[PDB]
């Protein structure tokens, strides 16, 4: 059970690790597109859906993983309107790391912390 | 990990997979009530309720296992009224399985994919 | 292992679900909901909701000889973020007071909940 803390993803805006390595498994918190430099969210939501993705590999890579350990995503979403456009950026994201896309639930949500147009949280294994 | 594809179940309408299998555990894509065969979302939310959990069991046989291995649901649903429909049709498929309940969260969301009525996730164990 | 969890001390499933299951390494819990397990009731104060949503969750991962620190993960769905901040101390004093390490998290704003509750939260939590 070892906490993940990595400053290429936003700090805690709250009672929560931004990871938990378990062994066998990686949890990462839900990710909103936060700049973890400047504290920014981005206005486009291209740039927000590149972003909580950064922040998610961030933690995943902070545990010694890869994005091709990730097995699990769930997507919060603010907009379907926002949701072929999320899809093309994720997509391109698991591509670039030779990843293959792992399972995931996608939801439109009444609203998300900060009022962000979306949040992911993860679920990698080690092997 | 091993990723699970089966025709019983729709083909992914986005950059996932339907399922993958960690030996130990398994994880589902959240099963929307399309139809397999036709692409379909069909009206009533009886229907539709027992559309998701068959494309759940289509998955989760398809990585060797069964309904009763099933251990955690996530059932997303777009209206709360729905849910005494949706919980008889959701305690029948199990109690016909002859299944021990799992573990359940169920949330009303704002909208789902295809503007589906429900979106239910699994996590199944091997033993 | 499979096990079933099953307690007095959160309130009892009454539909096609149980409170939580132990698979031997991990414990999971249905998503808890702040009704009181001895009145049935819901508390009509947000912090009340909070507090008891995690007695609830606490109720569970201890009937599987578990303690709250080690609770790996939640999901916090709420119908207002506006009650966020206070949630959020309701929370934090609750692990504190534990002693506990926070979880990894996830917070949205839903639609609604069952019972017109304000939260509803489910754990995951490790045996080692």
């Amino acid at each position: 059970k070892k906490i993940i803390e990595t400053q290429r993803a936003p700090g805690a805006i709250g009672p929560y690790v931004q990871g938990v390595d378990l062994g066998s498994m990686v949890f990462t918190s839900g990710q909103i597109p936060v700049c973890p430099q400047t504290g920014e969210i981005p206005a486009d939501v291209q740039d927000q859906a590149r972003l909580s993705l950064e922040n998610v590999k961030a933690i995943v890579v902070a545990a010694g993983l890869s994005v091709g350990d990730i097995i699990k995503m769930t997507v919060f979403i603010t907009d379907l309107n926002d949701f072929a456009t999320i899809n093309e950026v994720y997509k391109q994201f698991f591509d670039e790391h030779q990843a293959t896309y792992p399972t995931r639930s996608c939801v439109q949500v009444a609203r998300l912390p900060k009022d962000v147009k979306l949040e992911i949280e993860a679920i990698a294994v080690r092997s």
